[PDB]
C-alpha cells in the first residue's frame, strides 16, 4: 500500500492571533527512509505576520523510518488513513491546537490541516519574526489509555539568541484498528530549506526515524 516513492497533497486552514490564513503545499517523500520535501505557497492571508516556524510540524508521521519489530502504526493506517490532535503550549502563554485528517489515492498522500493560535505576546519572538529554526527532538510514542500519544519538548532557536520552548502533545488515531506499538521514540529534524521575502513561498524538509529508548 505504501509505495517507496509517495507524493504529498495538503490545505492548511488557520488562524493566529486572528490572523486568518490558507496555506496550500505539494511534495514528495520516500517513507522508508524517513525523509520528505514541501513546497509550501500562501494562498491566502497576505504576508504572514507571525513567525513561518509555528507552522512546520503541521506539514504525517507515515514519513518514518521504522524498525520492523515496532509495529508501524501509521503505515498499516492506510489505505484508509489517519488523524492527529496537537496542543502547542510555548513559555510565553502562546497557545497552538492543529489537527489534520490524512487519506490516500494512488500514490499521493492528502492532508486536510486546520490549524488555530492565540495569545502570542505581540512583542514575544513569535508575532516578532525572531525565531531561527526548530532544534532536532525526541517525540516519546506510547500508549495512555488505549490511545498512541505522542508527547515532545521543543525548542525554537532565537536570534541572539537562546531557545524558545514549546510543549507538543498529540493523539494518532487510525480510522480502523490497527497494531498499537510498545513504547518508542522519533527522532526527527525539520528545516526550511529556502524561503522568499515574507514566506509566501517556502520549501520544508523533515527527517524522522523511529528506535527504542536504550534505558
Amino acid at each position: 500500500v505504501i509505495k517507496p516513492e509517495m507524493k504529498i497533497k495538503l490545505r492548511m486552514e488557520g488562524a493566529v492571533n486572528g490572523h486568518k490564513f490558507v496555506i496550500e503545499g505539494e511534495g514528495i517523500g520516500k517513507p522508508y527512509e524517513g525523509t520528505q520535501t514541501l513546497d509550501l505557497t500562501v494562498k491566502e492571508g497576505a504576508p504572514l505576520p507571525f513567525s513561518y516556524d509555528i507552522l512546520t510540524p503541521a506539514f504525517n508521521r507515515a514519513f518514518v523510518k521504522y524498525p520492523k519489530d515496532i509495529p508501524d502504526y501509521f503505515k498499516q493506517a492506510f489505505p484508509e488513513g489517519y488523524s492527529w490532535e496537537r496542543s502547542m503550549t510555548y513559555e510565553d502563554q502562546g497557545i497552538c491546537i492543529a489537527t489534520s485528517d490524512i487519506t490516500m489515492e494512488g500514490d499521493c498522500f492528502f492532508y486536510k490541516i486546520r490549524f488555530d493560535g492565540t495569545n502570542f505576546p505581540p512583542n514575544g519572538p513569535v508575532m516578532q519574526k525572531k525565531t531561527l529554526k526548530w532544534e532536532p527532538s525526541t517525540e516519546k510514542m506510547y500508549v495512555r489509555d488505549g490511545v498512541l500519544k505522542g508527547d515532545v519538548n521543543m525548542a525554537l532557536l532565537l536570534e541572539g539568541g537562546g531557545h524558545y520552548r514549546c510543549d507538543f502533545k498529540t493523539t494518532y488515531k487510525a480510522k480502523k484498528d490497527v497494531r498499537l506499538p510498545d513504547a518508542h521514540e522519533v527522532d526527527q529534524r525539520i528545516e526550511i530549506l529556502s524561503h522568499d521575502k515574507d514566506y509566501n513561498k517556502v520549501r520544508l524538509y523533515e527527517h524522522a526515524e523511529a528506535r527504542y529508548s536504550m534505558l
